[PDB]
Formats: structure tokens, C-alpha cells, sequence
């Protein structure tokens, strides 16, 4: 396999190793078993720094891979599929708790920031951004989903393990920050305190209108300055992220009620979730002449819509994966047909495969994430099989998941070492195995 | 008045001076007569460098004013209102021929460029832009309207004066270049030869997707990478510019047939104009739930629309002014209600005035150009009066037209010296006088 040598692996989990052995024995396709082995543990192998803080509480720093900082998004997804093993592995469990606690610490340092350093560093590369940068931050691109992924992870950890110890005063500070930030970004009474520009040739790495972005009408939705691709939004009410905020606020509300016994703060979360949900139903649905009612990718509240999808989760395609809409919501099913078609400007189809990319890497570059999400949200084995086959056929022989690959030639690719994507691939294969679809995977020749 | 001292004025026209005295003696409102005197001749006073070329032919270089280079657009507009005087003033007429011939020379240097130097400036400010630069260019932002404005000026010059001497072999080369460039930018067979990025904090001064912009589907419309604001397009089929291309190609078709006797090249212009017109009819009309059928500001050919307007002409509001749609086109009339409303993200209304701006200067900055265009396309004297009074009341006492002013405070403004806008003001007042509406202007206290 392509895992690091054992002495070079950063974090070892007995339960992860045992699960790798179990899947290896069930899978008859050698390439698939190998890819699983490379990818499922890649986070633990290459990105995880577990320790105890000054207070004796667990603390885990998680790098993205070939970008050396911790994203709230990537870290929340990178350890996600390990939660289901935590009850059998105390060391794994405490590492997970450490991730969540480190995420809350990040939110409290700056709830607008997407990417964090492990303490202060000097001469950070993005210190020159025209925004309120600090040495503790790697980057300060405001992305709604940065605040959702930790809530998601914390809720699943708590439900799985029963361990409420993570919901301490730093949690209360973090959810209080999440509420403040989301409300600022509804922009009801003014543009808010967040502004961003950067001197760059990359148009989506800076923000129009002196760092405020295109105007929005403050109908109750939350502005996301940037997408989970880290690209600026076009119309600033980013729809899949708003849907993720609704779910995440409701999870926070349940924690605050049942664990913290803070019913006022719980209600603040539920009320905001409801406001956003009501506004999404009113403003985010577009009567498409070909596909019927679909969800727009972005809106501005004035009546504009942006009909497309980007591979990064939260995306329109992946909403049932995160649990933000039902997979059988008829509007979602119409949307799924739309995003996976040449009516979507960021859908590409070529000699080697097809799928969704976006403006991050640009034309003709398909993201394995989109194909994985197509599989995650599929209700048909034949569709799932085409997805897994394509993921296997587009790795350029590396045994790993990439950011993107060229539609006509998977040897042209980006990000060799992208731990979130490796985690997702392991998660997908493990899901299929656990759902009784081993025979389906073994039919891949 | 605020004109330069006589000995500092760059170009003198007898006919212009006579019209100023005419208007001064007719107008009872002293501030309006003073504004006309400041504004109407501003281009001649401050931006026109007329000479005889080595070859005998007139040549006129026209600076924008407080930005020091020649735009195809600005130069085309700056001298526009003088054409009506050309039959009375040989020196003015020759100067106007020289603008046109200089414009054709510019187009032949680079038909993608918006802005030109008077000769070569190898260390020019923008020579570092990530595009194919030449020292003769000030800036190389691809704007469809750059190629339209010279065609419009030449046609009006020819129709007014009868002088076809401007339609020489440099003209043939220029129109050939226009056709070639427009067709490249339909992107039927690939993305074309034009790409642009710039390292800048200003998001709309560089272009997404590695300098290609957001994908379009090649339905027959022409891509404009930038708008007449010099801001990058969002969806790249810029609708008012496409409508302007239709009219301009049809003017070029007439000239080529009647003057040059080139029936094939004439037909190529007619056929392209028709292709674009048919595509506009099929793709640029949006069924707005409030306003009815309207014209989108931009489309991508996939089914996306961008519902807004920007002050800069060509704009949706200004289409009847340029002659690209009839003022009583019902879809235009719906569009006009839409663009001058708070449903347009770039319409602003405050304590001092109201009107359309754009992302160039950003939030709450109204451009006098929009108010002027509302008056140019008005069919009601009361509306015209309100616009003239607003122009007078929002000059911050300078006696000149600005780029933009704050909706609550005209003393906060941009571009003190903007010759295009000054010319346009003088054009507007002279139009109203020549239409017999001086009593309307005299009713302003």
C-alpha cells in the first residue's frame, strides 16, 4: 500500500486498523481494497496532532494535507467516519473530542475565519489580506459552512458516544459566536463587520464592491462571502450552506436544551433556523423550464438566481448526504437531474469521465467529490457501481483521491494529498460494505 | 465660467462657441446656462489633440480627462454631440474625421483593447497585465462596445456630412477586424484567443476560470469580458452590448455596400447582426413576476440571467438613446420600470437623489449618467424636468458632471474631471433646446 511507513504515521487507531483488515477480507477487487487501505486512514496517518492542553483536556490539530493549516470544514469532515468506531477505541474517542474542542477554540479566536494555524506564526502568507488578519489565522474567508461542520461533528460524537463533556464554557462561547455571526450576516440593519479583499490575479479570491460583495436584500437568508471551494460567491445568499445552517442550528439547539439546560440560547438557535428555512422555501426555489422546480445554488433576495452547482460539500447535489433535505424531496430530485447535466455551467463530460467541478480550478476539471456525492445520494445500485468504477478509473494510478482531474485525461490532476477526499472515499466504501452491498462492489472486475 | 483660460484650451470650434452664446441667451436659469458653458465644450477645451498626420490625413488623439489615455468608447462619445455642427465648421469637421481615423488605427493595433497610448509607452502602468500587451496599448480589457462606438461615430459623421473619405483601406482593415473579433467571441469552436488576468484587489478588474470567465453556451451571442464600466461581466453575454453590436454591424453593412461597394463584406456584417438579434430574442428576455417580460442585463446561454443595470452606456436603460430598441418596445418599457427601482441591486435612493450605479464605485454611489439617460429616453416633460433639476442639484457646486455621487450627499463624489459626462450633459440640454423645449428648462427655478 501507499500509506506512510508505520514510524511516520502521526496517529494510530486500533479500531481503524481492525476495520481496514475487515474490509480487505470482504473485498475481492484488489485495486478497490488497496484504495480503501490508502484512503480510509489517511487523515490519521498524515494530518492528526493529538495532545493534552494546559488544562488537561484533549486537543487535536488537523492539517488539510498539502495545504499546511487547519480548516474548520476539512477537519470536521476528515474525522467524520471515525466517529462510528469511537465506542470501541478510547484513544480514538479522545482524539475526536480533541478535534471538536480545537474547533471551538478556533471559532472563538475568529468566527469569520476559515483556516487556522497551530498557535501564532510569524510571516503568515495571507497576513497581507485586506481584512482583520491575526497571526493565529491562516486565512479569514467567511464561509457559513466553516461554522456548520464543527456543530455537525460535535452532535454526531455526542449521539454516538454519550460523552457530553465537550459542551463546556468554550462551547457556549462558540455557539454564541455562531449565532452572532450568522445574524450579522443576515445584513438586516447594515452590511456587517466583515470585509475582505486580496491583491491577486484570481478573481474569486477577492470580493467586489470594496470587499462587501454584490448587494443583497436582507430577506432572512445568511450571506456567505465564500463557498466551501474557498471561491467568492456570485450572489451572496449561498443556498446549500443556508440549508446546512438550518440543520446545524437545530442540532445546537438540542444540545443546549438537553445538555446545557440553556433554553433561551436553544430557542435563539431554533428561531434563526426557522427564519432561514422559511426564507429558503420562499426565495431559493426556481421554476426551471426544463427541469421543473429546482433549488438555486445562490440567490440575492432581489430576485436573482444562480443556476449551477459546485463539487464542494455543501453543494446542491450533496444536501441529502449532510441530511439537509430528504433524498426524495421532489425539488431535490429535479435539482439532481439539473446539476448533473450540460445545463449546469460547471458540469464537464469527456473521454475519461464526467462530473461537477467549478471555477476554483476552472474548465474541464472534474472533482471526484461530485462523483462520490452522486454515489452517497444514490438510490440505485447500478448508479452506485458506475460511480465507484469511475473513482477507481480516474486516480492516475496513485491509489488516492484528488481535488480534480481533467475530463479527458486523469493524469492531469490537482492536489495529490487531500485528506478530506481520502476520508470521503473510505467513508463511502465502508458505508456500502455496512449496508450489505459487498456483492455489488465485488462485481467490479 | 469654469472653462480653462482661453490660451489653455486645446481645440477651438467657432460653431461650438456660437452654440454656447445661443444657449446662454435662451436660458433664464443662470446655473443651468453656466453648467452648459462649462460642460458642452469641455472635450475640446481639455482633451483634444488634433494634428495633420505625416500622410496628410487628419488625426485626433482624445484623452478621457483625469485618466490619461484614449478609450475607443470615451472618445467615441466625447465628440458625438459635435457631429451635428460639422457642416458649419470645417476645422471641427476635420477634427472629427481625425478621431474616427485614429479609432480605426487603434482597432487595427489590437481589436481586443479598450484603451490606447499616443504612441508606444513600454513601461505603461498596465504592461504587467496577464494578457498579450503591446506598448501602444494603455489597457487590454475586451469590451464589445469598444468596437461599436467608432462604428456609430463614423456612420453619423458620414450621414451628417456626406464625407466618405474616412472609409479607406484602414477602415476595411478595421471592420474586418471587428467581424473577426465578434465571431471569435461567439466561442462556437473553442474559448477563443483572448484571456485576461491582473494582480489586483479589485475583483472585477480580473477574470475567473484562469482568465476565461464563467462558461457560456455558444448560442450565437457575443461574449464581452468587460462592461462599459470597465468591470468584468458576471454572465458573459452582455445584453445591452450585444444589442449595440446589432445596430453597429448594420451601419457598417450600409457603409460597405453604399461607399465601398463590397457586397460580400457587407453581407457578412448583416448576417452576423441578424444571428445576434435572433439569439437576443430567444435568450435575453426574462419573465419577471413583478415587471413582466424584461431584458436581462447578462445571460450565459445555459439559462442563467443577471437582472440588474449599470449606469454606463450601453446600459439597458439607454438602449433607445443609442437606437438599439424602440422607446416604445413594451419589453423595454417593463425593463425601464425594473432598472429604476429597488428591485435592481445597483439602484440607489437617498436624501439627495436617486439613480443607477454599479459595482465599479460600489454601494450607494449614483452616476449622473443614469439620470441623463432617464431624461434622454423620457417621453414626459415632467420626468425630464425632474432629471435636469437633479443633475443641477447634485454637482456639489462644481458646475460639472461627475462619475458618481453619494445618494445622501453629493459632496462625496468621484471624478471631478470627466469629459464624456460633460459632453453628454451639453448634448442633453442642446437636444431639449433644438426640440423646442426651452420653456420647460426656463421653468426650473
Amino acid at each position: 500500500d501507499n500509506r506512510p511507513e508505520i514510524s511516520n504515521r502521526l496517529f494510530r487507531s486500533n479500531a481503524v486498523e481492525k476495520e481496514i483488515l475487515r474490509v480487505q477480507k470482504l473485498l475481492k477487487n484488489a485495486k478497490l481494497a488497496w484504495m480503501f487501505t490508502n484512503c480510509f486512514p489517511n487523515t490519521l496517518d498524515t494530518t492528526v496532532h493529538f495532545r493534552k492542553g494546559s488544562d488537561g483536556k484533549p486537543d487535536t490539530f488537523v492539517y488539510t494535507g498539502d495545504i499546511h493549516a487547519m480548516w474548520l470544514r476539512d477537519s470536521g469532515a476528515q474525522v467524520w467516519p471515525y466517529v462510528q468506531l469511537a465506542n470501541s477505541d478510547p484513544e480514538l474517542k479522545e482524539m475526536l473530542a480533541g478535534v471538536i474542542l480545537r474547533q471551538f477554540k478556533c471559532i472563538n479566536i475568529d468566527p469569520y475565519a476559515n483556516a487556522f494555524n497551530d498557535g501564532a506564526i510569524p510571516d503568515g502568507h495571507w497576513m497581507s489580506d485586506l481584512t482583520d488578519m491575526k497571526p493565529e489565522l491562516h486565512e479569514r474567508k467567511w464561509e457559513i459552512d466553516s461554522l456548520c461542520y464543527p456543530l455537525r461533528l460535535a452532535y454526531h460524537y455526542w449521539k454516538t458516544t454519550g460523552d457530553a463533556s465537550i459542551f463546556n464554557e468554550e462551547w457556549i462561547q462558540a455557539i454564541t459566536n455562531v449565532l452572532k455571526t450568522f445574524k450579522e450576516q443576515q445584513r438586516k440593519d447594515g452590511v456587517g463587520p466583515y470585509k475582505f479583499q486580496r491583491k491577486t490575479e484570481r478573481a474569486l479570491d477577492t470580493v467586489s464592491n470594496d470587499g462587501l460583495g454584490a448587494p443583497v436584500k436582507p430577506v432572512g437568508l445568511i450571506v456567505s462571502s465564500f463557498r466551501p471551494s474557498d471561491d467568492a460567491t456570485t450572489l451572496q445568499f449561498l443556498v446549500p450552506s443556508n440549508f446546512f445552517a438550518v440543520s446545524s442550528l437545530r442540532k445546537a439547539a438540542e444540545i443546549l436544551e438537553k445538555v446545557n439546560k440553556k433554553t433561551a440560547l436553544s430557542k435563539e438557535c431554533k428561531d434563526l433556523a426557522q427564519e432561514v428555512e422559511t426564507a429558503l422555501k420562499k426565495y431559493a426555489v426556481y421554476n426551471h423550464p426544463k427541469y421543473g422546480k429546482i433549488y438555486a445554488f445562490e440567490v440575492d433576495g432581489f430576485g436573482n438566481h444562480h443556476l449551477m452547482d459546485d463539487a464542494n460539500v455543501p453543494s446542491l447535489l450533496a444536501m441529502p448526504y449532510l441530511g439537509d433535505v430528504n433524498v426524495n424531496d421532489p425539488i431535490y430530485q429535479n435539482t439532481r437531474r439539473f446539476v448533473w447535466s450540460e445545463d449546469n455551467p460547471y458540469f464537464f463530460k469527456g473521454k475519461a469521465g464526467e462530473g461537477i467541478g467549478g471555477p476554483h480550478i476552472g474548465y474541464d476539471m472534474v472533482w471526484p467529490m461530485s462523483i462520490m456525492m452522486k454515489a452517497f445520494t444514490s438510490q440505485n445500485d447500478a448508479e452506485i457501481k458506475t460511480c465507484i468504477k469511475m473513482l477507481m478509473d480516474t486516480d492516475a494510478g496513485t491509489g488516492f483521491m484528488h481535488e480534480s482531474f481533467h475530463k479527458d485525461n486523469p493524469k492531469k490532476f490537482t492536489r495529490a494529498w487531500f485528506a478530506w477526499q481520502n476520508t470521503l472515499f473510505g467513508e463511502l466504501i465502508l458505508k456500502l460494505v455496512n449496508e450489505g452491498k459487498v456483492d455489488l462492489l465485488n462485481s467490479i472486475q
